[PDB]
DNA sequence: GCCGCCCTGGAGAATCCCGGTGCCGAGGCCGCTCAATTGGTCGTAGACAGCTCTAGCAACCGCTTAAACGCACGTACGCGCTGTCCCCCGCGTTTTAACCGCCAAGGGGATTACTTCCTAGTCTCCAGGCACGTGTCAGATATATACATCC
């Protein structure tokens, strides 16, 4: 119901179904936000964005 | 004497069934309407008969000879088993475009009716192209006869 989100972590989830969920959130929003962050190549625009 | 708790009865509301009435799919009825029917006439397609000539057919012959058949051997290949690895399938997740519903105007094309004229059918006459047969002629082929030569 969305209140019972949860804060967890890999080793406190264990086995349960929806994980590639995770591992797709994990992949894309952290290596895309370190890409954006890291690289020289990146205006003030598109950081505000 | 006063106050709180447990047991049981009749009235108010929800649901199933039936009857009256309105709406969707299909069939009977009516009206147009054009194509099938009927009746008559005539030309000709085809049936029938007749004669001639050639191919086929049943059953036999005889001869030749090459193909078919039988047999033995051998070995190459079909097939079965095993390994392996790789690639396709199943599934979960994310994207994306098919699908449906919308403009906005305009052209293409299907009908209905009408006009016109060019071109193809039809008819008559004729002539030349096609089919068949034959005389003749030049190229290809085989041998007759004369000259140089080896033993």
């Amino acid at each position: 119901s969305h209140l019972h989100n949860t804060w967890e972590t890999y080793e406190s989830i264990g086995q349960v179904r929806g994980l590639k969920r995770l591992d797709n959130y994990c992949k894309q929003f952290i290596i895309e936000d370190q890409q954006v962050r890291l690289d020289p190549y990146v205006t003030a625009e598109d950081i505000e964005i």
